[PDB]
């Protein structure tokens, strides 16, 4: 009821009884573990109050305003609000503390030693995709900040009936296309062919190269969503040379500064954002370990390995790991040397452990997926892999959700 | 009740029911995932049957006998002998069943594809320390091999009362000493210092340097345990070199051949064989990231960086990276040049995807735990990455065991 947490390269020792407070199941039993499962898994007025009474709880216990006459007026003015219309609305205070939260419990996420440095876009006064598009232009450009990038969040209406709905249908606001060719194989990125299809389907015109930026589709009170391209001005993006190979350039690499997932669920007091667009900065490996290196990504371990001059005939040469060390060595050097804001594996695991142990003081626990947050490349020789993890399902949190182009009723 | 795990590399799918067969606890609760924790945690008459039942069911519906006369005589011979002795005696067939299985079934291991290739020693008239150095040696001199290394395991008297066990009180058969420094550092292996110092204790006179073998402590029907010497010629080691580097000689590396953990505990239908030591060869990776590259271990990214010419000074560089990759193409090149078998981790992890689908197939599902089935190092570009797995517990199984030092009534 207290459990114990190891780092077995350290033998530092912590307690957890943050756990106690969760809520939500983890799709593991007493006799089968789901650690390894990717994606394990309309709202009633019933529902409501626990959720809002258990968030407006621990709110008011965080002002140090635990109970007291503002606490339990709100906690009246919210179930009356609940009995009237069936849902509620959050304060300003009260969305900019839920949604830090649901950036501190989010167990699959690395860089939560910055949760409380959280810019929260209050824009539930959207009526239109055009005013979507204008919202998240500004989240773009406040967030990018020149290459000194600052973490943010733009929080559109809250889920009501469930047929008004408001979704950004692009899985990140800065993604590059992705295009099959007629012999089969496929330019720009694999990930997002399916989605480069939708966009042409709705009518984008589509460049056909490597690194075009995808249009935003942007759909808004349930109404069918509407295509804009953003301003490229607003698109940083870091050409990817090496600090040794003259030839690096010549591959022709660039990635987008600006990490931004807008497919997530933001779920506070149990009311459901459905378009919640979120962005921070890379860590190094997201584009050199898994954008550029994954088989079914860019996949650039071929042609990095050949100029390199490599063995590449046996599988125990380690071709694969000598050229995979080169491109992340590129990928950092080259985000540092235009000012743009990255964090590499090393120093962004060990800002996690010390996160880890903050948490475990103050707060008796912080929610951690060890299958998450170990880097995809020299697991071992980072601190996170010796540091044992327990895993469990705090509110506030970000959920995912389908795919809104299986859900939607068209017209 | 019939789950799904999915490849995200490859889209393939597989439905996994032996997870049903499954008895044991993981840890894991609805609400709390322990898939991070390193180890999560005498026997009466009456839980004995049912677990001899339940083991002597599944191997006669092994060789196509289920349920018939042979069986059921067994069935009742274990039985009376359950009520006679209170215990029960595999028969040499069973015994080779149940630790090919226990192996099998073991969910951290990623070489189980050559689960049914295992040589077994029966050692159960074994009476004296004397007797186990001897079984020992002769089970090392097999594995061996001259290189070509054989999987092999040598059980020794199941526990009977619990005050008169056999143990093998090292960790591993070949394992290297590790001496404390008076100015606080350390020589050899760090993770051995308390087991060098016992062995000092009991009579060991340490030859203080690097790779030291260090000798065998056996205890032998809960007496006292006792030192013996591995012959060296039956020690077959690798001297370390690299393939371009040749001051690589110099670090003056070297590992030993045979991996072979004997401080593990084989259960098969409710008997406990407290002394089982069991070997196969090395993943290359166990040897040049975590032995080597371990911060607690050998820590050997510190000089192979600077003979490099290698940015140590900032965490960026990737310095340790990229010393990393070319410790293990040094291990890898030397065993193989001195045709002492090893695999690396790309050969490795393929085979266990192939093994994952002969499992799902003829069996209905394969344990395993992605913690410790996914390599210490290029995680990513390995196709167990890539892969959902079902971690649960099948019996017969190989348990974790305290150190006997701590529990052993000395005299
Ligand atoms: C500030 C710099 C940040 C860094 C360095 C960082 C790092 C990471 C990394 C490496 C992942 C794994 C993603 C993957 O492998 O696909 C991740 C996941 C995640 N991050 Fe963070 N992150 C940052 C900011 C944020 C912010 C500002 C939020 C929310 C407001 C957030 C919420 C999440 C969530 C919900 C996930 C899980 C994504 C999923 O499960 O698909 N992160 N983060
Ligand atoms: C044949 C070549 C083999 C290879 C390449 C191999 C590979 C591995 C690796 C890399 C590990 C993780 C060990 C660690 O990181 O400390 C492991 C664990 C394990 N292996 Fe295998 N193994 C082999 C043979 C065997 C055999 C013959 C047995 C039993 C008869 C076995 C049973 C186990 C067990 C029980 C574990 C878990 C150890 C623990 O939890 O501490 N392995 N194996
Ligand atoms: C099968 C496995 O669950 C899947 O590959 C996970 C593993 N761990 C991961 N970890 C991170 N950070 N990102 C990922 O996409 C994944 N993928
Ligand atoms: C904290 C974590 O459970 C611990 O470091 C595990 C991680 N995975 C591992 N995987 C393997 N193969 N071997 C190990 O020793 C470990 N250690
Ligand atoms: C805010 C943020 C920062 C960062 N550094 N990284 C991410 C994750 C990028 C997208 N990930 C793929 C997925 F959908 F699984 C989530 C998000
Ligand atoms: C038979 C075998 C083969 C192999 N290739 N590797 C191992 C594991 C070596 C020891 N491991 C450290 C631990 F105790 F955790 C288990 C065992
Ligand atoms: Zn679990």
């Amino acid at each position: 009821r207290f459990l114990k947490v190891k780092n077995w390269e350290t033998d530092v020792v912590l307690t957890d009884t943050l756990h106690l407070k969760s809520t939500l199941e983890t799709g593991c039993t007493e006799h089968i573990c789901m650690g390894s499962i990717m994606l394990p898994s309309v709202a009633t007025k019933d529902q409501l109050f626990p959720l809002a009474k258990e968030f407006l709880d621990q709110y008011y216990s965080s002002i140090k305003r635990f109970g007291s006459k503002a606490h339990m007026d709100r906690l009246e003015e919210v179930n009356k609000e609940i009995e009237s219309t069936s849902t509620y609305q959050l304060k300003d205070t009260e969305l900019i503390y839920g949604a830090k939260h649901a950036w501190r419990n989010a167990s699959r996420c690395v860089g939560r030693i910055q949760w409380s440095k959280l810019q929260v876009f209050d824009a539930r006064d959207c009526t239109t995709a055009h005013g979507m598009f204008n919202y998240i232009c500004n989240h773009v450009k406040y967030a990018t900040n020149k290459g000194n990038l600052r973490s943010a969040i733009t929080i559109f209406p809250q889920r009501t009936d469930g047929k008004h709905d408001f979704r950004v249908w692009n899985s990140q606001l800065i993604r590059y296309a992705g295009y099959k060719q007629p012999d089969g194989s496929t330019l720009g990125d694999p990930a997002n062919v399916q989605f480069t299809e939708i966009c042409i389907q709705q009518g984008w015109k589509a460049p056909r190269g490597r690194f075009d930026v995808l249009p935003l589709l942007l759909q808004a009170n349930g109404n069918d969503p509407e295509l804009f391209q953003i301003p490229p001005e607003l698109v940083l993006e870091v050409p990817i040379r090496h600090p040794k190979f003259d030839w690096f350039k010549d591959l022709g690499l660039k990635w987008y500064g600006l990490p931004a997932v807008s497919n997530m669920l933001l779920e506070i007091g149990g009311l459901e954002f459905s378009a919640c667009p979120f962005s921070g900065w890379y860590m190094g490996t997201e584009i050199g370990v898994r954008d550029y290196c994954d088989n079914s990504r860019y996949n650039i371990l071929e042609e990095v390995a050949k100029k390199m001059d490599l063995d590449m005939r046996k599988t125990s040469s380690l071709w694969k790991d000598q050229a995979l060390v080169e491109i992340n060595i590129a990928v950092l050097y080259s985000f540092q040397s235009d000012k743009v804001t990255i964090v590499d594996h090393h120093s962004a695991t060990e800002s996690f452990i010390k996160h880890m142990e903050n948490e475990y003081r103050c707060r008796g626990g912080c929610p951690a997926d060890w299958v998450w947050i170990v880097p995809p490349m020299s697991g071992s020789i980072t601190p996170v892999f010796h540091q044992e993890m327990l895993n469990y399902r705090l509110t506030p949190s970000f959920e995912y959700q389908p795919d809104p182009w299986n859900t939607h009723v068209w017209k």
